[PDB]
Formats: structure tokens, sequence, C-alpha cells
């Protein structure tokens, strides 16, 4: 319950400031900055690129390899900002569809997933080329 | 600090999620319940009290205590729903002022005070008038 407590109030607190477009941690704005980012980039961008949904066909049986090596795809020529967000709106569609086929069992392991990948291909290139920080300064406020 | 690649994850799908009507976390109705309680509580109800942030200079040095005792003032004649709205919205007014006075960094401790205020002295409120899921009946 007390967990629970603690989540609402989070949760209220951050809504409150982002409503009023207030920036108030690194953390809430590097997360904002990429909502805004695969927003823009699902719009206007994302139906130019090969649909990578298509090329997983992900099932209660996908292993996190399977994931690994659809996503080494998006990153064939190498990591740029704009493709970590393709990265991120990629992981958003596996949940929706997951969710749209009745398949919500899967949206914890495709988190899991993404964090694995980040962890292990692309936070070397992050740290490379500013962390964080710098998708702020170019793609954040 | 963005310490975090799981966090990052987990934000983005709670919020691509919540675009299609789906929820990441169970508490995503009570969540939605106190926002929109919390908005309508701000753009004219609470237009009728005293501002209890008038009461409050939060700096770094301010003890829980003081928070405490002044949010208490909500509760002088009982505690009901709106007063635990009114309580979320305070906190909310809290951490605009503190970002407004260069004090960013205390948001997360104002945080801390209300879930410790919330579960000291109104979860036992909660309990003994039907949860959380009693509040979105009346409020969702
Ligand atoms: O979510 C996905 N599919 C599901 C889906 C749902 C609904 C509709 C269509 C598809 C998804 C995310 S991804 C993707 N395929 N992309 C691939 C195919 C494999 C090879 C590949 C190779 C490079 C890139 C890529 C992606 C983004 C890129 O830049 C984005 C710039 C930007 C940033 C912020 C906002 C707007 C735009 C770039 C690039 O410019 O280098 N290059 C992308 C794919 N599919
Ligand atoms: O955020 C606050 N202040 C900052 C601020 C920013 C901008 C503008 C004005 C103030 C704030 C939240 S609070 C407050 N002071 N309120 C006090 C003063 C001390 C005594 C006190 C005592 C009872 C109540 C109270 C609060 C809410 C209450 O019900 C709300 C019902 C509702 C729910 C959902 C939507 C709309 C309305 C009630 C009540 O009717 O019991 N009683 C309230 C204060 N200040």
């Amino acid at each position: 319950m007390s967990q629970s407590n603690r989540e609402l109030v989070v949760d209220f607190l951050s809504y409150k400031l982002s409503q009023k477009g207030y920036s108030w941690s690194q953390m809430a704005a590097v997360k904002q900055a990429l909502r805004e980012a695969g927003d823009e980039f699902e719009l206007r961008y994302r139906r130019a690129f090969s649909d990578l949904t298509s090329q997983l066909h992900i099932t209660p049986g996908t292993a996190y390899q399977s994931f690994e090596q659809v996503v080494n795809e998006l990153f064939r020529d190498g990591v740029n900002w704009g493709r970590i967000v393709a990265f991120f709106s990629f992981g958003g569609a596996l949940c929706v569809e997951s969710v749209d086929k009745e398949m919500q069992v899967l949206v914890s392991r495709i988190a899991a997933w993404m964090a694995t990948y980040l962890n292990d291909h692309l936070e070397p290139w992050i740290q490379e080329n500013g962390g964080w920080d710098t998708f702020v300064e170019l793609y954040g406020n």
C-alpha cells in the first residue's frame, strides 16, 4: 500500500509540473524529450521506414535474442539520437500491438528486452556522445 | 540525474500505452481520478480557502514537522476525499514554488514528505472508507 501511495504522489506531482511546462530534474527533462521525440518520429517519419514489428512477429515464445537481432537492423549503419528515438518507438509499438492482440503478458518482457539492448549495445555510444544530457541539450528543453 | 536506462524505458512505454487507452500500472484509474479531481479543485473550489503555502517557506533546512503541522490544518475538521484531493493540489503548489525559487531539488523531498504524511495520517481513514477504489467510484 505504501509503495502505491508513493506512486500516486509521484504521478500527481509529475503531471502537475508537466501541465505547467516546468522542468524540475535532468531525469524529468530526458523523459519529456524522449516522449516528444517519439511522438514527432511516429507522426511524420516512421512510415518512411520498413516496419520492424513485421520482422519480429512477437509471440509469447519470442526470446530476447530474437528482439536483439531485429533491433540490430535499426542500427546496421551505426547509432545516432534519431535511431535511439526510433528504438523507443519500436518498443512502444511492440507493447501496443501486444495489448491490441490480448497478449498484455508480453509488455513486461518487452521492457526488460529494451533495457537489456540499451545497456548492452547503446550505453557506450550514449556516454561517448555526452550522455542523455546532450540528447536534452539538442532535442529537449 | 537519469542514472537508469530501465526508468527511461518504463516511462516511455507507460506514455505510449496511455495514448492508446492502455495502462502500465494497476493504479492507473486512481492516478486519472486524482489528476482530474486535482484540476477541478484548483480551477474554482480552491479559491474559497486561505492559501496554505503562505505558511511554509521550504528550504533545504525545513523539517518534515513544519510541513506536517501546516498540512494538519486541512484535516482540522476531519478527513474527507475533497481534503485528500486538496492535499495533493497543495503538494503540487509547493513543487511549483520550489522550482520558481531555484530549489528544483526539493521537489523529490516534497514527494517524500507527502508519501510520509499520506502513510501516517491518511492511510487509516482511506482503509476505513473503502480505499482508493471508492475514491475512483466517486471522483473517477
Ligand atoms: O515502431 C516501428 N514500427 C511499428 C509501426 C507502427 C505503426 C506504423 C508503422 C510502424 C518502428 C520503429 S523504427 C522502425 N523501422 N525502422 C527501421 C527499419 C530497419 C532499418 C532502419 C534504419 C534506420 C532507421 C532510422 C530511424 C530514425 C532515424 O532518424 C529519426 C530522426 C527523428 C528523430 C526524432 C523525431 C523525428 C525524427 C534514422 C536516421 O535519420 O538516421 N534512421 C530506421 C530503420 N519501425
Ligand atoms: O494549493 C494550495 N495553495 C496554493 C495556491 C495556489 C494557487 C492559487 C491558490 C492557492 C492549497 C490547497 S488547499 C489550500 N488551503 N486550503 C485549506 C486552508 C486551511 C483549512 C482548509 C480546510 C478545508 C479545506 C478543504 C479543501 C477541499 C475540500 O473539498 C474539496 C472538494 C472538491 C473535490 C474535487 C473537486 C472540487 C472540489 C474541502 C471540503 O469541502 O471539505 N475542504 C481546505 C483548507 N491551499
